C-alpha cells in the first residue's frame, strides 16, 4: 500500500471516531516517528488554527486536499453552518480525505471535490452556488498558486476581504505568487515565519488580503 493509505490506516487503528484533534495528533505523531508526509504539520497548523479564529470566515476554499490534515484543521474551527470546500485532483488522495473527514466527524462541514482547480474553479459559482469566498487556502502545486489566484479573480470568487493563506512560501517556495501579492496593489500581506511540517527547517505562511480591482 501506500503512505496515505498507511497514514489512514494508523489514523484509523490509532485515533478516536468524531474527534478532530485525537485525528490531527495521530497524524502528527506517525509523520514524526514513522514516515514523513508534506501536512501542514502543527507549527504551521497552530498559526492557520490562529487565522481561521480571527477571521472566522464562513466559506474556505482549499486548494490541494492531500490526507485531508489541513481540512480538519480547518473544519473543526468552523463556526456552525460555515462551510469548507476542498480541491483535490488525485482521486487516491480525495478519497483518504473523504474517509479522514468522515472519521472526524466533520463530513456535514466539508465537500470534497476530486478534480483539478483549473477545471473546478470555474464551476463554483453555477455548480456549487458560490458567490465569493471568505477564505482560501493555498497548498498545492506550488507553480499553480499564482494562476488560480488569477483564475479565482477573473471568476469574480475573491471580494473586498477575502484572505488568501499560502503554505511553503520559503520551502519549497513559490517565488511567482509571493512577488505578485507582495508588488500588487490588490492584495496586504503578512509573512507569519514557521518550521517546515516535521522538521527543524525554516518555512512560512503568506497571508495576502485582497482589496478589491
Ligand atoms: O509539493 C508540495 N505540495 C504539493 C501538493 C500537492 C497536493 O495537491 C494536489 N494537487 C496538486 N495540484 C492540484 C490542483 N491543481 C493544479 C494542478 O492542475 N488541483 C487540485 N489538487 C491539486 C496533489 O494531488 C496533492 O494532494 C509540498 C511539498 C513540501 C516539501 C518540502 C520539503 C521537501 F523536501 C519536500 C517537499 C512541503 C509541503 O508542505 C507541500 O505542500
Ligand atoms: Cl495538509
Ligand atoms: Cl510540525
Ligand atoms: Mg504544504
Amino acid at each position: 500500500d501506500t503512505k496515505e493509505q498507511r497514514i489512514l490506516r494508523y489514523v484509523q487503528q490509532n485515533a478516536k471516531p468524531g474527534d478532530p484533534q485525537s485525528v490531527l495528533e495521530a497524524i502528527d505523531t506517525y509523520c514524526t516517528q514513522k514516515e514523513w508526509a508534506m501536512n501542514v504539520g502543527d507549527a504551521k497548523g497552530q498559526i492557520m488554527d490562529a487565522v481561521i479564529r480571527e477571521y472566522s470566515p464562513s466559506l474556505v476554499l482549499e486548494l490541494g486536499a492531500y490526507c485531508g490534515y489541513s481540512a480538519v484543521r480547518m473544519a473543526r474551527l468552523l463556526q456552525p453552518g460555515a462551510r469548507l470546500l476542498t480541491m483535490e485532483m488525485n482521486p487516491d488522495y480525495a478519497a483518504i480525505t473523504q474517509q479522514m473527514l468522515n472519521f472526524a466527524g466533520l463530513q456535514d462541514k466539508v465537500t470534497i471535490l476530486n478534480g483539478a482547480s483549473q477545471d473546478l474553479i470555474p464551476q463554483l459559482k453555477k455548480k456549487y452556488d458560490v458567490d465569493t469566498l471568505d477564505m482560501v487556502f493555498l497548498d498545492h502545486w506550488k507553480d499553480r498558486y499564482l494562476p488560480d489566484t488569477l483564475l479565482l479573480e477573473k471568476c469574480g470568487l475573491l471580494r473586498k476581504g477575502t484572505v488568501l493563506l499560502a503554505d511553503n512560501v520559503i520551502v519549497p517556495g513559490t517565488p511567482d505568487f509571493l512577488a505578485y501579492v507582495r508588488g500588487s496593489s490588490s492584495f496586504e500581506c503578512t509573512h507569519y515565519s514557521s518550521y517546515l511540517e516535521y522538521m527543524k527547517v525554516v518555512d512560512g505562511l503568506e497571508k495576502a488580503i485582497y482589496q478589491g480591482p
